[PDB]
């Protein structure tokens, strides 16, 4: 029930004012949008996680979350950092042996971190097991060098988690599910859905409307593995302005680390798979940043006065996470359809902007 005065409700109408318009606009069947603000947390959620037969999403409802599953494998490489087991300097080839004199010899883990490598996006599609992609990374060659240009890469962000894995001596999913998501308390996280959740697997609709789920091929889950709650991501946001007790000392450095300032390209500052802005922001800028790649030696150290965001999607899904340390606030948008960046963008500015007053 709606209570004027209180914190929920308020927070509710905004909330609801801009996702319902922004659903229906984009033909969105379901939505879960999170909030914290002030220590305490808000989960709005709205419409259907599946159509036929239909299922409402509930807390529970887990979303994928596409390219925002790479920084958790950023957060892995600065856990393995802060650890000793890993420096971000080094060379991919240091770390892969069976790379060594080949282009990576040249390619720095942080290039991988910060997509500076210069590798494609997409894996090829005939790439399907070990030996053909070891034996595709001996032998590419960029256009340009290493740390030369931004090129957002699932291939770069699949050695960038490997590499951390193998440093802490395991699989990147044992990493994820056994290390990695239970030291940040987040149950409801996972690059395999177990059978019990299935039910609350949202489905999601492409541009046709069709209904689908990612298909997991070879170093995915460091791109794209990533299934999770709206609640799930707001406790990472959480953890990310280190507002809960938490994991270790060791695994909040690792999240705060991950905010550092590598590169800059156009307005945006690229962090360990992160991106942000200062702030205050203007929608402009936010938009206009959605290339060469300047270094910023020494690293720009973690800030507050900054919006640290990502966008992530898959063939059915569309994600949005932001947050502003300075103001222990923050957003995640999680919908079963993928819709454009701008307005995943604009509607968390309306929202973000309008927990506390002007001045
Ligand atoms: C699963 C992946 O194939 C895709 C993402 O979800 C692609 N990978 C990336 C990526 O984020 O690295 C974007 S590009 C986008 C460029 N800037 C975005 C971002 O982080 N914003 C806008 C905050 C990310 C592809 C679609």
């Amino acid at each position: 029930h709606h209570h004027a005065n209180i914190d929920e409700s308020k927070i509710k109408d905004t909330v609801d004012d801009l996702i319902q318009p922004l659903m229906q606009k984009n033909n969105i069947p379901g939505m879960s949008v999170a909030v914290t603000v002030n220590g305490k947390n808000y989960i709005y959620n709205y419409g259907l996680a599946a159509k036929q037969p239909q299922q409402p999403v509930t807390e529970n409802t887990l979303f994928e979350v596409g390219s925002l599953s790479k920084t958790f494998a950023a957060t892995l490489a600065s856990y393995a950092q802060v650890s000793g087991k890993l420096s971000l300097d080094q060379s991919v080839s240091h770390y892969v042996p069976e790379l060594r004199g080949s282009s990576f010899d040249h390619v720095s883990v942080l290039n991988v971190g910060t997509h500076t490598s210069g590798l494609q996006l997409f894996m090829p599609e005939d790439i399907k097991n070990t030996t053909q992609l070891m034996a595709y990374l001996k032998a590419w060659k960029p256009a340009d060098a290493a740390g030369t240009h931004r090129v957002f890469s699932n291939i770069g962000t699949g050695l960038l988690g490997m590499i951390a894995a193998k440093s802490l001596g395991v699989s990147y999913e044992d990493a994820i599910e056994k290390t990695l998501l239970p030291q940040l308390g987040m149950h409801h996280s996972y690059l395999k859905v177990p059978a019990d959740q299935m039910e609350n697997y949202a489905w999601g609709y492409n541009k046709k409307d069709e209904p689908v789920h990612v298909n997991m091929e070879i170093l995915g889950n460091e791109a794209y593995g990533i299934k999770t709650t709206s609640s799930d991501l707001l406790r990472y946001v959480q953890a990310n302005m280190g507002q809960l007790k938490l994991a270790n000392a060791k695994m909040q450095q690792a999240l705060t680390a991950t905010h550092t300032g590598y590169f800059k390209s156009g307005e945006i500052t690229q962090d360990l798979m992160w991106e942000q802005l200062p702030y205050p922001v203007s929608l402009p800028n936010l938009l206009t940043g959605n290339s060469v790649a300047t270094p910023i030696v020494p690293p720009l150290p973690p800030q507050e006065n900054v919006w640290i965001n990502k966008t992530g999607s898959t063939n059915g899904f569309g994600a949005y996470i932001a947050f502003v340390p300075a103001k222990k606030m923050g957003i995640v948008m999680l919908a079963n359809k993928n819709y454009s960046i701008d307005q995943r963008v604009t509607v968390a500015y309306k929202i973000l902007s309008s927990l506390e007053g002007n001045k």
